[PDB]
């Protein structure tokens, strides 16, 4: 035996019997589950430190039907390891179920998302992540999941949740990759639905003379399909003369993503733009 | 051995050893629960296809009692299969619990009611169905829940909580019945708390001059006993120019059963109309 060039530990993995065939680089067909459910999963502090520790690892080969990871309790530093190739109109994820697990991220990875793949596309998935942790300082530019998806018409039935709670602010988009250029017939028309928390710029105008401080999102982080946002936290002190909207709707203009309108007690006495910035928990 | 008249299958089913008698419908009271908890539950697609294959069936009797169906992955095609009179007024559920588990309705039976039954009342049951999943192209004129209850008086400490997440639009009334008519005296005056999910008829009246959007919501999905909904979809393209509210309060006048307003970053030149139609998840 050679001492092993990679010592990356992961809760479930796929490798490759016998002799790699060109152009097919997944497994055998999974008809109902791969079901993980219920289990405990708890890493050393050494091994976090020295390795990747994963929940899934694809070693030169990967599963694309029916993995589902239920109600566990798992301590790992990152979500995906892979080492394949996903290159032709054959790779995809179909029926993948994340949900319900309880998450130790306290040593997650700096510098690396969560999970990261580039697919055909993903069918009849839910990515699930009710995340209720502490986490390291980490690098804000990158994502919990992101998946680039090279045919959006096969794209469908997906559901991507993510929940960070009080961890919100760790990373700037909790999602990535092409579902944040989704438009209403790439999101609902194929029955996608995302729910994300992602750090935005909100412009917020005021007249003279007007009581409205109109308010505008923007942000590559929100697909145009963006229905609506709650305000998880204004990051500024604002104006304690206004009542200030937690969600906004869909503009209609797309001059912005999404618009409010704020009320003050007394008119303004000029015109004047503020720059805010706030987390806010988004659906499409 | 009669070749079965009927290959329905269920997770729970009720049977009556020896005889009937008239007018007692149920079973021996359970006092603490028939727990059926973590389990995993997959019907093969033929049985899916060519039988009913329900959560719950009552063949000629039924328990009144304890029910309790917790933290299962469920693949079945409706939730209530019932062969049973419950027509008096010792018929009720009492203490059923129905939570956390994940349900592949890929293959609900079409035009058919996922839990339809007529008793005297219920009575401390939770019915929680949060579902995702994908669905077939259902009648859009069914309920998942419909309860049927001759004694409102008797209707105590029940909460219902459907969130059809992404598939809010399968069915326009996610619950159906007797709940849709409660008053507050009928709903938290007996300790009754309804979320669910509706699509519903929403009024837009602007004013000449005016820069605000009254909205009022009319369905007979939605109780008089609503406190508030919050928008999931609104289906038409609106104004550019309006801020649209994301929630709604109790509209105290009676005139809707829920109302906001939108607001205009200009005034409307005329008196107009909308007819709007909307996706709501409300709460009694």
């Amino acid at each position: 035996l050679q001492y092993p060039s990679d010592l990356s530990a992961s809760v479930f993995t796929t490798w490759l019997e016998g002799d790699t065939v060109p152009n097919v680089n997944y497994l055998a067909e999974v008809l109902d589950h791969i079901l993980m459910k219920g289990n405990t999963f708890t890493a050393s502090t050494g091994i976090l430190q020295n390795q990747l520790v994963s929940i899934f690892r694809f070693v030169g080969c990967y599963v694309r039907e029916n993995v589902k990871f239920i109600g566990n309790t798992v301590r790992v530093n990152t979500i995906l390891n892979r080492d394949v190739s996903t290159g032709t109109t054959n790779d995809y994820f179909k029926g993948w179920v994340v949900t319900g697990n309880n998450y130790d991220f306290s040593m997650f990875r700096n510098q690396r998302h969560g999970l990261w793949i580039f697919l055909e596309y993903i069918s009849g998935c839910v990515f699930d992540f009710n995340i209720k942790s502490r986490f390291p300082t980490l690098d804000k530019t990158y994502n919990l999941v992101n998946f680039v998806l090279r045919d959006k018409s096969k794209v469908v039935d997906n559901t991507i949740n993510i929940d960070p709670n009080g961890s919100y602010a760790v990373l700037d988009s909790w999602l990535g990759g092409d579902f944040l250029t989704y438009t209403a017939t790439d999101m609902g028309g194929r029955n996608n639905h995302i729910q994300s928390v992602a750090f935005v710029y909100i412009n917020e105008t005021r007249r003279k003379d007007s009581v409205f401080a109109k308010m505008g999102v923007q942000s590559g982080s929100i697909p145009p399909s963006v229905n609506m946002c709650s305000v998880i936290e204004y990051t500024n002190v604002m104006l304690g003369t206004v009542s200030y909207p937690v969600g906004f709707n869909k503009d209609y203009s797309a001059a912005y993503k999404l618009t409010a309108t704020a009320i003050a007690s007394q008119p303004f006495l000029d015109d004047e733009t503020s720059d805010r910035f706030a987390y806010v928990h988004f659906k499409c």
